[PDB]
């Protein structure tokens, strides 16, 4: 720990500081807390690099490359005009690349949210930090303990909708409020759309029965290609929900580019 000069707390199972490495001179993010040593080899341009793992005097320190901004603050700074569609598309495409990589190594994020998506001046966006319920998949809320990579696609679909509309898609303040906000928009799931749903641990026959709404009302002014991709990322059935690899081939990305964002640091 003495090899690092903490400069400021930057938030957060632990606490994260911006710090300087007294040996290399590098400015890093230092998180104070075999599976971790395994994550050190999971390297990709859209995953925040874990530089070092320091296991000294019981506690564990994780040293990551430092990124200057997060998506939540960027969306808050862009709320008057909105993030330009080409930049939304670039960020979505990059996060799907990051997830396709994670998912092929049987690694799940499980808690994607704007606060843990980090951005730089070069147009890159990165997955980090592998309670806010807004981005939680319905199978998690219904008590599935052995959920899949599809939970990350759901969270990314919710984030996609929020970048487009400048409002949270499902802003619940309790597990049942979160579940009922999803049901009110997408319709109360049944055996037709989601086989096996009625046998989920926390499913109740007594849940109210709401009808589905059209996506044209849910994400205006998203074009037909975007709405089609979003609908596939928000399928109730995790086995029907689009994979990160298949989403990368969706027509919505035919004209994808890598714009540079306006970042005031
Ligand atoms: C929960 C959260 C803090 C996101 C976290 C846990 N583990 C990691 C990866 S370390 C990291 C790298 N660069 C980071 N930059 C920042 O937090 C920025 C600092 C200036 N304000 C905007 C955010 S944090 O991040």
């Amino acid at each position: 720990m003495e090899n690092f000069q903490k400069v400021e707390k930057i938030g957060e199972y632990g606490v994260v500081y911006k710090a300087r490495n007294k040996l290399t001179g590098e400015v890093v993010a230092l998180k104070k807390i075999r599976e971790i040593s395994l994550l050190k080899e999971l390297n990709h341009p859209n995953i925040v690099k874990l530089l070092d793992v320091i296991h000294t005097e019981n506690k564990l320190y994780l040293v990551f490359e430092f990124l200057h901004q997060d998506l939540k603050k960027f969306m808050d700074a862009s709320a008057l005009t909105g993030i330009p569609l080409p930049l939304i598309k670039s960020y979505l495409f990059q996060l799907l690349q990051g997830l396709a990589f994670c998912h092929s190594h049987r690694v799940l994020h499980r808690d994607l949210k704007p606060q843990n998506l980090l951005i730089n001046t070069e147009g890159a966006i990165k997955l980090a930090d592998f309670v806010t319920l807004w981005y939680r998949a319905p199978e998690i809320l219904l008590g599935c303990k052995y959920y899949s990579t599809a939970v990350d696609i759901w969270s990314l679909g919710c984030i996609f909708a929020e970048m487009v509309t400048r409002r949270a898609l499902f802003p619940g303040d309790s597990e049942i409020d979160q579940l009922f906000r999803i049901f009110r928009t997408l319709g109360t799931p049944d055996e037709v759309v989601w086989p096996g749903v009625t046998s989920m641990p926390d499913y109740k026959p007594s849940f109210p029965k709401w009808a589905r709404q059209d996506f044209s009302k849910v994400v205006p002014p998203l074009d037909e290609d975007g709405r089609s991709l979003l609908s596939q990322m928000l399928h109730y059935d995790p086995n029907k929900r689009i994979s990160a690899k298949a989403a990368l081939a969706h027509p919505f990305f035919q004209d994808v580019t890598k714009p540079v964002p306006h970042l005031r640091l």
